[PDB]
């Protein structure tokens, strides 16, 4: 009935009545017309589809609540000193105890992402990283939760020296934007303009240098399938259109990275994140440790993301040569660490927000951002 100060007990545990809470519910922003949406508040038809989707809504919910419990307790001893890996250990142990995994009904969502400094997406330790987090660094947490397949992807920034304070909430600002910009037939190349209106309205000091804020421009926020992080569509952050609106129904993660090199992420590091191709369909496979491991990513995975150290804790052991092969035969597909220009600093924040019927849901939202 009641979470314990290191978190232990499942989301699932705290709520008897199986009814999970909301996130902030704001009201679809209006249009040319100041078309509002008070409409959709209440309406007979609205009220009913919303009703209608209440259960993955409510997955959504206990994979929210799972994700606030368990940056909040990251927030309270994330130092530097530690290394990367004790770190994501730390993070990940807690994650899988509140969402109560279990198998593909329950989850982590995706590896714990703690890209550093000029690294804005996509790192994570590989066994034998020695990488030690450090007073001065600037590390993005992004890690994701999920019931049956109802994927939380949500972000913050981290670091120690308030010289990047102003960095921060220059994305954060950002990404509230983008938030609050979002809704039912807004289109993304709206979205994107305006994240970076505000973005770059923020010009810091750092190191004595100065910078004007840089939205990543090849980076993005997504819409959100079942068991699939990246839906389809993609939200800009910048000038770009793309070609698309958003929709009724749709999951959207909205999410701004901001910077001081280029304001361009290029692969870089050695990869950790893989993820089974979603289209891809039954390939019939020989090859021993290749169907093998195959078999363990279909068995544990299914489309959602993994890490090399992931498989290390199922006791899986030399398999970098057959991972390589699913990737080649295309049935795998490696997402290496995404880093501007070295020297730089960049941040990120990301939420979850639902686009329901009635009212548009930030069912990430916590008390911290
Ligand atoms: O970060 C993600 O949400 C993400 C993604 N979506 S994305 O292509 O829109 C993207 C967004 C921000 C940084 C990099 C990629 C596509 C594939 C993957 C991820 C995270 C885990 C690894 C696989
Ligand atoms: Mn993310
Ligand atoms: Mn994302």
């Amino acid at each position: 009935k009641v979470q314990t100060d290191p978190p232990s007990v499942p989301i699932c545990d705290l709520y008897p009545n199986g009814v999970f809470p909301k996130g902030q519910e704001c009201e679809y922003p209006p249009t040319q017309d100041g078309r509002t949406a008070a409409w959709r508040t209440t309406s007979e038809e609205k009220k009913a589809l919303d009703q209608a989707s209440e259960e993955i809504w409510n997955d959504f919910r206990e994979a929210a609540e799972a994700h606030r419990q368990v940056r909040k307790y990251v927030m309270s001893w994330i130092k530097p000193g530690m290394t990367m890996i004790e770190i994501c250990e730390k993070l990940e142990d807690c994650s899988r105890k509140l969402i109560k995994e279990n198998g593909l009904n329950a989850g982590l969502a995706f590896p714990t992402g703690c890209s550093l400094n000029n690294c804005a997406a996509h790192y994570t330790p590989n066994a034998g990283d020695t990488t030690v987090l450090q007073y001065d660094d600037i590390c993005k947490i992004d890690f994701g939760t999920h019931i049956s397949g109802r994927i939380i992807d949500c972000a913050f920034t981290v670091t120690f020296n308030p010289k990047y304070d102003t960095l921060l909430k220059a994305v954060k600002d950002a990404t509230n934007t983008g938030i609050k910009c979002a809704g039912i037939d807004v289109r993304l190349c709206d979205v994107g303009e305006a994240i970076q209106e505000v973005m770059e309205s923020y010009e810091v000091e750092i190191d004595g240098k100065t910078y004007q804020v840089k939205p990543i421009r090849n980076l993005n926020g997504h819409s959100i399938g079942q068991y699939r992080i990246h839906a389809g569509k993609t939200v800009p952050i910048i000038k770009g259109g793309e070609a698309t609106r958003m929709e009724e129904g749709e999951v959207y993660a909205i999410e701004t990275f901001g910077s001081t090199g280029k304001g361009v992420v290029h692969d870089d590091m050695e990869c950790s994140h893989y993820m089974k191709n979603f289209d891809v369909g039954h390939v019939p496979i020989r090859l021993p440790r290749t169907k093998h491991l195959l078999n363990v990513i279909n068995e544990n995975f299914g489309t959602l993301a993994f890490c090399r150290r992931w498989l290390d804790r199922l006791g899986e052991s030399k398999y970098l040569m057959a991972l390589k092969n699913l990737c080649d035969l295309g049935i795998v597909d490696p997402y290496p660490p995404l880093c501007d220009i070295k020297g730089s600093y960049t941040a990120q924040f990301e939420h979850t927000i639902l686009l329901r019927p009635t009212c548009k849901e930030v069912v990430s939202r916590g008390d911290d951002y």
